C-alpha cells in the first residue's frame, strides 16, 4: 500500500521512462503490480498509473468487474479509430473529493506489453476506451482538469 501523489506534485507532470526489456518477467516488476494493485483496490479506483506512487514508468493498470478487464499495460500507445468525442465524468485518486465531465475518443486501438513482454493490441470503445485514455495521460503528465473543455461540469463530487 502505497501513498498516492496528489494533483500539485511535480512528479505527475513527468513523461514516464519506458518500462526497460530487461525488467520485463522480473519478481521487481511483478511486485510494483501487485503493490499497484493494492493500493487501487484499498482506494477503491478503476485504475491506477505507476507516476501515480511516484514510479517513474509507462505501466498502469485498470479493471472494473461497463465492466473492463483487468489489464496491465507497459509502454503504451493510443490510436484514436475515428474522430468521434463523448463526454464523460471522470474522478482520479490523485484528485480527492473531484469529479469533472471530459471529453474523449469514443473508440480507440491500444498496444502495448503485457508484464511478460507479450504485445497487447485491443481495440475498444465507451468506458474501457475512456479508462484506457485516462491512464495513459498520467504518462504523459496530464490529469484530468486539463482535459476539461466545460468547466460547469467541474466540481466537489458531493455537491455535484
Ligand atoms: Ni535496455
Ligand atoms: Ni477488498
Ligand atoms: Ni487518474
Amino acid at each position: 500500500i502505497r501513498e498516492i501523489l496528489k494533483m500539485g506534485d511535480e512528479r505527475l507532470l513527468r513523461i514516464a521512462q519506458p518500462v526497460p526489456s530487461e525488467l520485463l518477467g522480473s519478481e521487481e516488476l511483478q511486485r510494483l503490480i501487485d503493490d499497484m494493485f493494492e493500493t487501487m483496490h484499498h482506494v477503491g479506483g478503476v485504475g491506477l498509473a505507476a507516476p501515480q506512487i511516484g514510479v517513474d514508468l509507462q505501466l498502469v493498470i485498470f479493471g472494473f468487474e461497463p465492466a473492463v478487464p483487468p489489464t496491465i499495460l507497459l509502454n503504451p500507445r493510443i490510436t484514436p479509430l475515428d474522430d468521434e468525442m463523448e463526454e464523460g465524468w471522470e474522478g482520479c485518486l490523485s484528485v480527492p473529493g473531484l469529479r469533472g465531465a471530459v471529453s474523449r475518443h469514443r473508440r480507440i486501438r491500444y498496444q502495448g506489453l503485457d508484464p511478460q513482454g507479450q504485445p497487447i493490441d485491443r481495440s475498444v470503445e465507451g468506458f474501457h476506451a475512456r479508462v484506457v485514455q485516462h491512464e495513459c495521460d498520467h504518462l504523459i503528465g496530464r490529469l484530468y482538469p486539463s482535459r476539461i473543455t466545460d468547466f460547469s461540469k467541474f466540481g466537489f463530487t458531493e455537491v455535484l
